[PDB]
């Protein structure tokens, strides 16, 4: 334990209650799609996955059904394509220890058009195969080179231990970006069925980087809760930037806040002349917020009870 | 044409000479290697290419041997793959509109194990599936990532030709990471034999994004010649930022010459401990620079009149 | 009560027994699947209906998941999908009373993209939106009109009564068209995966007029009992066609079963060529017809002496 | 070309003179309201449409203004809207194509809310989620369906061509049905505002189902010339029917005509006690075959000259 680190729940709390107002996050209305959980029970089925793999696979696939409600105005391929590969990323953010040596070689057995060390990681590899389903050429080339990135980064996330992360660098958003898998879901917030990116992909690309910026900085802000302070995840983005700046990790939590309020702004201004582009980003973020908030088996945000300032819906004199 | 967008050979000149004295940019002396340039003609007689495909190879081949003066303290596997990927990429950035709709199922074709739509691609990929000869797995994974990247940012990088950078974004560099292909010969800085990413991994990657913003940035000053005033290309990352931003195309060139001022300080700030890797990159960005000015066939730097530093030592 | 109307159990269940050997219908076996009804137990429980509904709508889900059975050879999604538009059908065929005057502007808010009067049709159009799950776009196409005439014509069913069907008239058909919901259950029998559109639209669609015809014109047979002898349902297809032909009921019974009959013959021959086709639809009437049977909670086909074949009959 | 589906110009126009001597037509008086062709021209000029989707718009609003006349004692709001369904109608009709792939996902597009593929598309969607200003809550979900069923119909109409409408089938009714989008103007026959439904659907129902049988066949009797004997299109009703029973197109027509002649005869029947209904279809039917013959721009029958008797004038 460390003082530069630590942020009370009073303080996270507040973090958290001036992060939501700052962006005018509402809780978006229940989504349950009955297809959804029995159709990634039908795939994780189909697997030739090992025993305690499919068990623990149920286990994540509880949290995993919950990305479509993301996506809303979507078609069934853009949904269950993205809960599926949520599933698999669960698996890894969790468990790629349990593969051992078999991801640090799934760049070259991919390229190379050979089977995997690991059967999960042909399961990975064949769902990018087909990316095509729902996506457009760019964003199938995104979501491959997103899971090379994203496998490399969590196979070297937690080598920087031991406060590694030097002092004056960059480095940390380098990492983020590596672990974040964010392009992945950023390309399906524009399907390719819906905008084909033939026309539209020339009007969203420009909004592309501060949406992975949003989705990145938001597992920081939320999660930071779940692995640094209920957990020890002192290698997240948050804990590298107070490591490197100096700053302690609530200064970092507000920065990161205020980081995303701008990139928010950023985004309704580049996509608004086009409104149904707008509308679907604007229906994922709520979705992302709100998927973070009730899935407590995972980030634990109801644990977090602090003081509340009652508005008592008046202020008067 | 539009005069907010031209810099004068005087003021293009004039940012190159404080952008040499600001990170004291001594011209090194020139890097021969026998063996480079008769193993290159050599891989392109091997490679089942179209003619005018192994003749404008040849022309290009002659710009892609100097890489290996990037990589001088590296073994000759690191400098001759360098050179062959960047045979490769100098044919993409050139005459990628030569292969039809071959490059947009470039990825997928690749990680199905299938035959390219284009032989070229074919050579690409192979050169991808070899990288473990000079690389551990996170370069080789970060090599296939950056080619994915820049294939497909060449591919679309025209689209935004019609003034479509709309206004408050975060967009040239996101497009300059795709076009910019800077991660391959920044992870070839530190090779895998000589540092090898069991013992000096977590030395050298928290210098890559900066590494990557120097190579981005320099082919974004020293090619603003060729692409911009002496060219055409209003889309690339300069007159990106211009046209996002606001400011005058010479403004954001004195801006990128402050930006890798910048860079090279926390290069030297992060690698001060392990001078070995300090000396490697050192070597790479000045051989880097060199390249630039030498390639007058690609950068045309002999027609800008520019300084750099002497220490009464020319006579050598 | 009229004499003209009234038809015996006796005549019920020789016609029963008739129509049964004409087209040889053999007692389906049973089909289990275990995971349908759970599946629709969850799916009542994320609704956001009231109580009395909930309640309402688990009584009819047990009469809701038998139609799996008509799907035997299918995915999991077609066969659940029938479940769950089954269960929203039957309740509004017993209960759109309950819903006031929802159903009226069901139309207008659907294509407007207006969330519904009523949670029940919010639900009802969402199924509509997701019926890409196991159809093409022309079965989507077809299960929104279907739907819409169904809504229409349950909320107009009943407008015709003291004998309004005036005398002469092809009318009968046209409301038994509108409130048969058939097409929606005819294009789940060669649904989307199986049987993609793709190649085989130009096959199987020549046949859906006479298999919705079946469809329509068989609950019309099997629940006559249900509707008109034990009930009072008196605007049916066989009661309409009654009040306008002149003929007695009995007589439109056997006009219908005969039509049945027809049906099925020229079904058979369009489908003879495709044999995956042919078995696919059937296994959906033998299934249908035995639902009707099994269902007494609504149709109540046991208190009727009827006769089926067989020739192996000890089986399990 | 086969000797089973041509009809001679003398045999169509014994046809066409039986046919109108059935139903006893004496050809209306011309009509005009000066109001409808500069606000359908305003119309499209409110479209968000490309040219040359607007320079045949200007084409098609010639034929399609006409349909006025359909509904002499309606609304100016009824006789309009149906004007520009009509334009909608008669470009979806002829240019089905141009608009790609566009319409295959009208539906889900606009049961989701989502944009349409086509800015037409969006225009027609429009028209539907407005049906409410001429017409009842019925009328509006029948306007949607039937505007659903049209466009796939016209859709997957040519898919059965090269002869493959099996043998023995129901279909040609079924694919005319979709194809014919007759309900659209039938329910225009009685208007909300003068008819609203509160009261007198209970009355004019019964007469829907053929009124559309006349509104299908007519089209099929009236433009068979255009289409089969003139033009190319086999798929349309007539060659259907022959195609599956094995009769001859001559044949069919004359089926067709006496089937028109019935389903007349029975719509008098229906309207009988309500002579305000009567007269408003009689106006329609009238209408209707008129502007067939009218507008030889589309439909061609003047071109039907062709020997006939010379018979004497009374009353002297
Ligand atoms: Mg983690
Ligand atoms: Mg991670
Ligand atoms: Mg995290
Ligand atoms: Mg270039
Ligand atoms: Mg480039
Ligand atoms: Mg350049
Ligand atoms: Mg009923
Ligand atoms: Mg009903
Ligand atoms: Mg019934
Ligand atoms: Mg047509
Ligand atoms: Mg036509
Ligand atoms: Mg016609």
């Amino acid at each position: 334990e460390d003082v530069r680190f630590m942020v009370s729940l009073s303080e996270y709390g507040a973090i958290l209650s001036r992060f939501f107002e700052k962006i005018d996050f509402h809780l978006p209305k229940p989504y349950y799609d009955s297809s959804i959980e029995p159709a990634l029970a039908k795939y994780i089925e189909e697997q030739p996955w090992s025993e305690d793999l499919k068990t623990r696979a149920a286990k994540y696939a509880k949290q995993a059904v919950g990305i479509a409600s993301w996506y809303p105005r979507a078609s069934f391929a853009v949904r269950f394509n993205c809960v599926v590969i949520t599933l698999l990323v669960i698996i890894y953010d969790e468990d790629y220890l349990t593969f051992g040596d078999a991801g640090t070689e799934f760049s070259l057995r991919l390229v190379r058009g050979l089977p995997q060390k690991a059967p999960f990681l042909d399961s990975l590899a064949q769902f990018l195969q087909n990316t095509d389903q729902y996506l457009g050429p760019y964003g199938s080339s995104m979501v491959i080179k997103t899971t090379l990135e994203f496998v490399e980064g969590t196979n070297v996330e937690n080598d920087f231990s031991e406060a590694v992360p030097p002092d004056a660098l960059r480095f940390p958003r380098y990492l983020r970006v590596k672990t974040g898998f964010a392009e992945t879901y950023a390309h399906a917030i524009f399907p390719n069925d819906t905008f084909p990116e033939h026309k539209y992909r020339k009007l969203y690309l420009p909004a592309l980087s501060p949406l992975c910026d949003i989705i990145d900085f938001t597992n920081d802000i939320l999660s930071f809760y779940k692995e640094t302070i209920r957990g020890t995840e002192r290698i997240n983005y948050i804990c590298n930037v107070a490591n490197t700046t100096g700053s302690s990790a609530l200064r970092c939590l507000q920065e990161t806040v205020d980081a995303v309020e701008s990139r928010v702004l950023e985004i309704h201004r580049i996509l608004a002349p086009y409104p149904d582009l707008l509308a679907h980003c604007n229906d994922y973020l709520a979705a992302y917020i709100g998927w973070h908030i009730r899935t407590t088996s995972r980030y634990f945000l109801d644990e977090v009870r602090f003081m509340a300032w009652v508005n008592v819906t008046e202020l008067v004199a």
